[PDB]
Formats: C-alpha cells, structure tokens, sequence
C-alpha cells in the first residue's frame, strides 16, 4: 500500500469491547483503508478465533493488536485524540464529522501519532473518557436511527482518512 | 428523517446474498443513513434489529432486471477493468449523482455476491461502476461495509443539498 507510511502512525483504540468478532470485524475494515495499528483498552476477552475469523485477511492486525489495560496507555504519544460521540449542549466540545476527522487526521500523522477512539458496543465511551479527547467525531446519521455499529463506524471513519490520504497524493 | 423523501428513490440492490446476518447489517447500514429502499434478487435463501422494517418491506424479485426496472442510474460495485472497461464513480461522486437523479427518478445501487461480487453480464446492466478505493493489499469490503461507505457518501451528497 502506497499510504501505509502515511497511515501508519493513526491509531484506531477500542475501548473495553464487548463482542471478539466486532475486533475482527474493526480489523477488517481497517485494514482495506491502509490502517494496521490496533489498539484495545481492557477488552471483555482477549481476541479469540472468532475475532480472527471475522478480520479475514486482516488478522495481521488483530496478531500485531497492543493491549493494553487502560486508555491512558493508548493515548500515550498522541497529539491528536479524537473520540466517538454525539454533540453536548451542556458540555460542549469541539466537534468533528467523519469528514473533517479524515483531513486533521492525515494532516497531524504527517508528523506525529493520532488516536482515533471508540467505544463498547451500545455504552460508548465514558466521560472521563471523552474528556481525554480533543474532539470529539460525529457521524451525520438518521435522527429515526443514528447509532452506527461498532465496526461500521470504524468503516466510515477510516473510510474518510483514506479519502483524505488520497487528496494529498 | 428529514432526508426521507429525497432518499426514498434510491434502491439499495443485493445480488444472491448467502449470509442472512448480511441482509440484516446492510438493513441497519441502509436506515442509520436513510436510505429505507432494500431490493434482493434471488437471495439465497429468503430473510430468516431496529431497521426490521426494511428487510420486512423488501422487494424480493427473481432477476436483476426487475430491480432495474424504471431506473434512470443504475450504479453497481466494481472494481476498474483493463478488459471490460466501464465508467468508474468513486462512492463520493457516486452520492452527488444518486441524490441528484432522485430527486426525480428512480436510481438503483447494486452489490454483488459475497467474496466474489457481481457477474460481468451483471455488470454490463450498470450506467457506471463504483470502485471504493482501498489499500491494494487487501481491497475487498464486507458486503455490509461497501453498503455502509456508498450509503454514507449518499446522506453526505443529501446533506450538501440543506
């Protein structure tokens, strides 16, 4: 892959995940956008033969996954943190869509690690979690219906730093 | 739900899906963008969370055709061809043009088979290819995932639009 030097240093962090096949399932849509640097934050049970069974030809990076206990670890290094989560009226943060996250993503690596942050399957990530990150990411969605899967949200987000990658070539 | 209407006219069209728990992702994928249209064309075998309505009002139909029918853009999930060479989207302007032709007329996005996608005589029924560029190590996307990008770069085109 041409982009995987550029790429390389995004960090994608799951935070306390539920579900082994969502990790393979991360690593696999990862993976097809150049991204290979896995992390995961105390997750329920270690990556199993379901996680590698669902990261496919990706489980190069389920086997090259750090974990670690805390996220404090995983942060460690990065000028750039971007979390997971909706707008706050009363505890606003700076926000970023899928789109915007890409282009500051691609344009930070350039020099430095950035830590892109997901949380567990339906809970999603704590305050005191979001509070360590610099912005936060939202995902324009259905108001019917606007919570994305685990994964699929990993999709669209390294979907768009790819695209941002691709800008710059 | 807004963008409900806008949407509406976009078919998200599967070919002989194998994996029930497939139909179920795209369902959900399709409806946290708005898109609410599913088509299946011969599904391997017939459907066995929140977005149930869609697979519940599917169009089950047994040829690529009749989910065609009345489109003015049919749009399928390829990759580039040096041999069969077609005029290729990226999912980005593939999202400008779908909404911009709905708003007036039927269009139909169409994903192939698990692992191994579309036929060329598959092919050979769209107006354009949609190629999601990928690390050239590893280019192939869940079915749910390629499903999950194009709906994404739909409500994105859709949301340029207010």
């Amino acid at each position: 892959d041409p982009a995987l030097r550029a790429l390389q240093n995004i960090r994608i962090v799951l935070v306390e995940t539920s579900h082994t096949g969502n990790m393979g399932s991360v690593a696999r849509a990862m993976k097809t956008m150049g991204l290979t640097n896995l992390w995961l934050v105390n997750p329920l049970v270690k990556p199993d033969s379901q996680a590698i069974a669902l990261a496919a030809g990706a489980s190069d990076v389920i086997g090259n996954a750090h974990i670690v206990d805390t996220l404090d670890e995983a942060l460690a290094g990065c000028s750039l943190v971007v979390g997971t989560s909706a707008r706050s009226r009363t505890l606003p943060w700076p926000m970023l869509d899928p789109r915007e996250c890409g282009l500051k993503s691609v344009a930070e690596a350039a020099n430095t690690p950035v830590a892109l942050v997901f949380g567990r399957e339906r809970v999603g990530l704590t305050n005191e979690e979001l509070q360590k990150c610099h912005y936060h990411v939202a995902i324009a969605a259905n108001p019917e219906y606007s919570s994305l899967n685990l994964a699929m949200a990993v999709q669209v987000i390294a979907y768009e730093v790819r695209m941002a990658w691709l800008a710059t070539q």
